[PDB]
């Protein structure tokens, strides 16, 4: 198992513009297009600009994967540039690094950076405590199944939640 496979399970693959769990316009493998309520312009506009062609709200599998590669790359690089995230990432093992990349992909660097307390516990290797803390969040309450998977990953340092 690896980051791409992990995120592919968490986000799924949709070739037509869709609304995410928060009602935002997304496409492919969790690629957010816009937070705006306008489909026919705004979202489709963003989509065409992202892809480089007149799409009509539908993309191909290769197109989805191209967006996905960019987004994973961005996530990693964002973590590495973030004063708050970098040190946590550096302190972790390969499996847990993947769990942090996942949270970053879903919520944004800024969002993850706010789990101050959890971050400090992860850095200290206090696995069970960090898991408990991570669960007291809107994140866990809104997308509990996915959150539990990421949390188990941090807790165990294994890919069990995904197998
Ligand atoms: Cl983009
Ligand atoms: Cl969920």
């Amino acid at each position: 198992m690896n980051i791409f496979e992990m995120l592919r399970i968490d986000e799924g693959l949709r070739l037509k513009i869709y609304k995410d769990t928060e009602g935002y316009y997304t496409i492919g493998i969790g690629h957010l297009l816009t937070k705006s309520p306008s489909l026919n312009a705004a979202a489709k506009s963003e989509l065409d600009k992202a892809i480089g062609r007149n799409t009509n709200g539908v993309i191909t599998k290769d197109e989805a994967e191209k967006l996905f590669n960019q987004d994973v790359d961005a996530a990693v690089r964002g973590i590495l540039r973030n004063a708050k995230l970098k040190p946590v990432y550096d302190s972790l093992d390969a499996v847990r690094r993947a769990a942090l990349i996942n949270m970053v992909f879903q919520m944004g660097e800024t969002g993850v950076a706010g789990f101050t307390n959890s971050l400090r516990m992860l850095q200290q290797k206090r696995w069970d405590e960090a898991a408990v803390n991570l669960a007291k969040s809107r994140w866990y309450n809104q997308t509990p199944n996915r959150a539990k998977r990421v949390i188990t990953t941090f807790r165990t340092g294994t890919w069990d939640a995904y197998k």
